């Protein structure tokens, strides 16, 4: 690779984004990128299937962040494939994994891995975990989350820009949750039994910021959303 | 005797106070107090107790706007006193009726009433149900109460006046809420089973403005509290 690696960085996420605008003011020869679909305003728009031989060229390095599909097959023929994924893997990789992980009691954190050909599943090079407290919500262990990716990422640049590391596969495959199995979480059945900690988990959980996320459909037909706001005594 | 009435009111609530100076507007010969549980800024404190026998002489009728200290039999007795009661007695009686009915799906609503020895208990001579929506919060509701309190007394204000309702007891005894009753709603049991509607129902009573009223404790003895936000999809 030698001393001048050429980065493209895509994501969506405007957390990420705002960490990749500070590398490329470190790293000088780096290009930011959103995909088709991102809502980041102004960000140029970069549809990997179809620019693939044009980005083998240019770059040597793909560094993603919060991918949530596959890459070309021929882009990882071609160039080294680095994604940094908001959750610690391998458990509850893919969509949101906080909101998962304050369900299930898996740890969440940030991981740095080489893309494979499954979902936030390839060799890690870097992760660290954040601590669910139990009045947290999706909304605030995801503050905390970002933070930790901004030091993790800054932390390992070098590295992950040289490819002087060694990554290792996790030791078991954990899970994998998709937007669909988010979208379920939305509706909360007002029949549904459970002890009041399952159903705070569950509230908790979907609560992100003013998100209308969780709703329900009361006995009149009417849709109501819920959030819930919790404080720890001090 | 319409102006030859002479009024006391003692209110301890803001809300309830500031329909009191609003119907001194209406009447003349009415004075206005709280009591030494009220933290009402600038209001004349009265101890009902201590007072009794000035208040019996002086009054020919003493109202109730939420006034927190009980009123001896001596009071009650030797004056007619009537309460204005945010409750639809005789159901959750006593404290914050509206967080018991949220939970219970009892009625709630505002009861004008004859003090007795009980708490929320005499007989009625006015009373008016608020309804309780899915959405509904017992800060939600309640500030429906204080609209409905001020519809409520403004409508029946000369009739309480001049004595010349006949009043009604409740048919039945109903149930009776006290402080206590709701310190130990507020605990949240995490163990606690049940559906998710009687969770809501639970949390939604507990949510009033920024009070913070629920709470649990965490596996590690950390006290967390707790209200949630409801808001029903715009037509
Ligand atoms: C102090 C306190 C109040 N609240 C909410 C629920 C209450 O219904 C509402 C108003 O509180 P408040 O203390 O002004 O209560 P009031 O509305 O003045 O009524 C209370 O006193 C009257 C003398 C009695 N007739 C009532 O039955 C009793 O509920 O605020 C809370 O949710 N938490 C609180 O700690
Ligand atoms: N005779 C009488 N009947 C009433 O209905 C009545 C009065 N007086 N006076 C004004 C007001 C008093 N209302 C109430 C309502 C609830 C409690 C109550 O829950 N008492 C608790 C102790 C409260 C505390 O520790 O702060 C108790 O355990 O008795 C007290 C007074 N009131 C109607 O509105
Ligand atoms: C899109 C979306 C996000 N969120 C929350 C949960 C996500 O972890 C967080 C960040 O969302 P987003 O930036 O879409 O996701 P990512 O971290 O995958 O780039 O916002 C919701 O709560 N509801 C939603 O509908
Ligand atoms: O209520 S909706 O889910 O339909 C719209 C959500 C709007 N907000 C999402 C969260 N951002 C803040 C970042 O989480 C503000 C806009
Ligand atoms: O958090 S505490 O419950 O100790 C105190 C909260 C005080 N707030 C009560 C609600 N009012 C608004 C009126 O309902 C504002 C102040
Ligand atoms: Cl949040
Ligand atoms: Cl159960
Ligand atoms: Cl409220
Ligand atoms: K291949
Ligand atoms: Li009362
Ligand atoms: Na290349
Ligand atoms: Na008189
Ligand atoms: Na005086
Ligand atoms: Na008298």
């Amino acid at each position: 690779q030698g001393h001048m690696v050429t980065i493209l960085i895509l994501t969506d996420n405007v957390h990420a984004h705002a960490l990749a605008v500070d590398l490329q003011a470190r790293h000088g020869d780096m290009d930011v990128y959103q995909s088709p679909i991102g809502q980041l305003p102004g960000v140029p728009r970069c549809d990997v299937a179809e620019r693939v031989a044009e980005i083998v060229e240019r770059y040597d390095l793909v560094l993603s962040f919060h991918c949530k599909q596959r890459f070309p097959a021929a882009l990882i023929d071609g160039v080294r494939c680095v994604n940094v994924h908001p959750g610690f893997n391998p458990y509850n990789r893919g969509w949101f994994p906080q909101v998962f992980s304050i369900i299930d009691g898996q740890k969440v954190g940030v991981t740095i891995h080489e893309i494979d050909d499954q979902l936030d599943h390839g060799p890690i090079i870097a992760q660290r975990e954040c601590a669910i407290e139990s009045w947290d919500s999706s909304g605030s262990v995801y503050a905390r989350l970002m933070d930790i990716e901004r030091e993790l990422v800054l932390e390992h640049f070098d590295a992950i820009r040289d490819g002087s590391y060694t990554a290792k596969s996790p030791a078991t495959e954990g899970n994998l949750n998709l937007k669909k199995d988010f979208e379920q979480l939305r509706r909360l059945d007002l029949n549904e039994r459970g002890t009041f900690g399952h159903f705070l988990n569950r509230l908790r959980a979907l609560t992100h910021d003013d998100f209308r996320n969780a709703w329900f459909v009361d006995a009149s037909g009417r849709k109501v959303f819920v959030r819930v706001v919790l404080e720890p005594e001090k």
